[PDB]
């Protein structure tokens, strides 16, 4: 796509393919969060980037901490999809990256999502606050005055999400990634926790209901040769508390909610 | 993308996408084999396919993959546009073929080409069947007359017979399961799957110092949602040749059976 008159911002146009369908023939919420990485890292290549100059040489990256993806309607297969993608300052905490997908024949707004980034250390994974020099290389990439994609105060982006308690309700276990889980740099790629989280949830719930909210908290890295255990108990529309987790001994990788309603 | 002045072929042009590449930054034989589908689709539609005929409707009839074969000699970066063109053939009764040209952009070079046979099945009773005349005729109007073949050579490796892999395997990657995104719009397992489970036993080594040049994919049977698979392999070879086994976990019923051969990077 390109960047805004301001160059702020920046839009994409995708078209859904038959592969990116559900059984609903509309796109997956993994379609769509592909998708938001995709047009995520166009907008980084349209201005240079996906780290600083002082970042490379400091061995630092931008690691997701938390997602938050809201959708209103699922783009159909042979649909075009616009998404509009921006990011901004949280002072030394990280960076935020906000999105909008709209209906490129009506232009109604049909999905949004919002992302919590925060930097680390490549080797130590050790956590980092944002520095001043970091901030002033990618300042002038991002609005000043806030833009916020849930601008809702106290909404469900920033709600605390608690542990799930044993017994889980339901559970898919032995889940491990394959090559095509994994990214260019050979990490497990962020949308197949989305995948991993939703493979607990009954086939009746998806069958009869369509996801609308799901947030995700990023705790720990799956390695190629880890395996998952999917949790889920039903908290309530129908809300879910997950948990992903190592099969042996059950350190905590990932937590969330979704939230769904009837078709 | 559309269909070409004679209406008997289809062409169309995809960017390749960041989660689309590998170590190597260029596309996988995966995203290569998802954006074949994904013109064959499009052709489809564009010729009133949304992929079944009339009599195939009323019959519970459906085209099923029997055996695919991909040939890529340069994967397309991250960023750069591929130029695929797609088009289909008679096999007489036996079924259908189904070809495509990958092609650069920029250059217009052939980087890559795949074949596919395709075989008539019942839906509901999975009982194999030959192409009749009258679902023949509804389609010829769509395919070159002409043979129009994208491996035409008299000794091509698109056509070989593939042995059973013997135990036991040199390499194995069992417990494989499907998840949600493996399976399509009707709830089946994805073709592309397949590939990607075959692959899995290829020793990591392999694929950090080797590129895939051939792939060749015979489909046996379907794998099922709550199935399980056990990727097998073993080396039969500058150039490194592998035949492959997937097979159920439990009873050890085949499903799948392959072969690649890898070339130095
Ligand atoms: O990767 C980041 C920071 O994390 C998150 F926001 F994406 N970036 C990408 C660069 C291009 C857009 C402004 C710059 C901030
Ligand atoms: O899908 C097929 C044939 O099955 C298989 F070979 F792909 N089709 C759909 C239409 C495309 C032009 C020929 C028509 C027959």
């Amino acid at each position: 796509g390109s960047l805004t008159e301001d160059g702020l911002s920046y839009k994409e146009k995708f078209v859904v393919r038959s592969y990116e369908v559900g059984s609903n023939k509309t796109a997956t919420v993994e379609t769509i969060a592909n998708l938001l990485q995709e047009v995520g890292c166009n907008h980084a290549q349209s201005v240079g980037f996906a780290t600083t100059t002082t970042m490379r040489k400091l061995h630092l990256i931008w690691v997701t901490a938390r997602m938050h993806i809201e959708i209103y309607k699922y783009p159909a297969w042979g649909d075009v999809v616009e998404i509009e993608t921006w990011c901004q300052s949280e002072g030394r905490i990280g960076t935020r990256r906000d999105w909008i997908l709209k209906d490129s024949v009506t232009g109604e707004v049909t999905g949004r999502a919002t992302s919590k980034w925060v930097m680390m250390n490549q080797d130590t994974r050790r956590l980092q606050k944002v520095s001043d020099d970091v901030r002033d290389e990618y300042l002038v990439f991002c609005p000043q005055e806030p833009r916020l994609a849930f601008p809702e105060e106290n909404n469900r982006s920033l709600k605390k999400i608690p542990k799930l308690e044993d017994p889980a309700q339901y559970s898919m276990i032995g889940l491990k990634p394959r090559r095509a889980d994994l990214d260019m740099n050979q990490h497990v790629n962020n949308v197949t926790y989305i995948g991993w989280v939703l493979e607990s949830i009954p086939q009746e719930i998806v069958d009869t209901h369509e996801l609308q909210v799901i947030t995700l908290d990023y705790r720990r890295e799956c390695q190629q040769d880890d395996v998952v255990d999917s949790l889920t108990t039903t908290t309530s529309d129908s809300q879910f508390l997950h948990l992903l987790r190592l099969s042996g001994d059950g350190q905590e990788i990932n937590r969330g909610t979704t939230l769904w309603r009837k078709k």
